[PDB]
């Protein structure tokens, strides 16, 4: 069962319009196409054209992506599923600003319902709308994990310094899982106590940057949220739904020497070429998130493209990723 793979386009920032930038890039969702002006002055041209499940032009809101995308996605976490998202792209693409999004500017708005917001605080808010009343105890963990040079640091952790490097483990109870030793999870109790836990992870992200050279644009973020449920019967028995999704940022793709990102590649090339050994193991960000590529976890890639003539070549290497990345079958609980 095929993982999904939509692609959006970031919109033209002030500088370009300045310099009044023509669109390289047509989003079509009717369709579903994205096609790519390739060469040709205004009247004749070739073109690349893909198709995707989903594909998000450049002037995509926010709740669109959500509504669309994960919104069906965080249904089958509640009913006890795993789940994954990925973002994959250039640098400079909207990774970021899909997966977690920006302020509006001059606080106009309070954090539930900026429009600029992206997945990670739509989700999370959303988790306890879904829930409020239904007849379902749950709870919430989160924990942000990220990888750069292949070591793993603790984004969350309000007790240690961004500096301490954590470890690696299988998990012997677990085939395919790996224990991150001291690995913080932090409970939300509810959808007040979201913001403050996700600003921590920030100042932790602004440490990083000053200690490692680029930081925001060569390491791996892995965002979890873990729902523990549990409903009564009539009879009063007790039903147990446990749900995991990971919201992934990747590094940039853009070209150094990431062995995660280079073993990504070759994992999704094992996989849709069918070949029986599958390199997981040669890095940290595929044995972590192995059951998401050709495993047991429901799996989207968000592929982000740029609509600038200057990004031409980057942006053709992203969709032919993406594109053969339709290709994983997953298979889902
Ligand atoms: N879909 C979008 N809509 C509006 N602005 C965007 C969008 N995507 C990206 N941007 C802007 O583009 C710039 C780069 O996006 P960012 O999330 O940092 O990308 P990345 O994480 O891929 O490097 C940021 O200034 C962001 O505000
Ligand atoms: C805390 C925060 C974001 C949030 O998604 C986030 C940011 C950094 C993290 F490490 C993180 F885990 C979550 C994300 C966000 C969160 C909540 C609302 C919103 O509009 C935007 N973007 C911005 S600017 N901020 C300040
Ligand atoms: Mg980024």
């Amino acid at each position: 069962k095929n993982i999904q793979v939509v692609v959006r386009c970031r919109p033209f920032n002030l500088a370009e319009r300045k310099a009044s930038a023509h669109s390289i890039v047509e989003c079509d969702p009717v369709r579903k196409e994205v096609s790519v002006r390739t060469g040709g002055l205004a009247d004749k041209s070739s073109r690349k054209t893909y198709t995707f499940d989903m594909v998000f032009g450049a002037s995509t809101k926010q709740i669109d992506v959500y509504r669309s995308v994960v919104c069906p996605i965080l249904d089958e976490v509640i009913m006890g599923y795993n789940c994954t998202i990925f973002a994959y792209g250039q640098t400079g693409t909207g990774k970021t600003f899909t997966m977690e999004g920006e302020r509006s500017p001059n606080e106009e708005y309070t954090w539930e319902e900026d429009p600029l917001a992206g997945i990670i605080p739509r989700t999370l808010h959303q988790i306890f709308e879904k829930l409020t009343d239904n007849g379902t105890e749950f709870s919430v963990k989160v924990s942000l994990l990220e990888i750069y040079n292949e070591e793993l640091f603790d984004l969350l952790n309000p007790s240690s310094d961004v500096s301490e490097r954590l470890q690696m483990f299988d998990d012997p109870r677990n085939k395919r899982g790996v224990i991150i030793k001291g690995l913080e999870e932090i409970t939300v109790h509810n959808k007040d106590e979201v913001y403050q836990i996700l600003e921590k992870g920030a100042a932790k992200r602004t440490t990083a940057a000053t200690l490692m050279n680029a930081y925001s644009s060569r390491s791996h973020s892995v965002f979890s949220v873990t729902i523990h449920m549990k409903e009564t019967t009539i009879d009063g028995e007790e039903l147990v739904k446990i749900g995991k999704l990971n919201l992934v940022d990747l590094a940039g793709s853009e070209n150094n020497i990431n062995q995660s990102l280079l073993t990504l590649g070759r994992v999704i090339t094992a996989l849709v070429e069918r070949t029986p050994h599958v390199p997981y193991r040669e890095s940290k960000l595929t044995r972590i998130l192995q059951d998401s590529l050709g495993g047991r976890t429901r799996t989207s890639i968000i592929a982000t493209i740029s609509p600038a003539s200057l990004n031409l070549e980057e942006t053709l290497s992203t969709l032919e990723y993406a594109h053969r990345a339709k290709n994983i079958l997953n298979k889902p609980e």
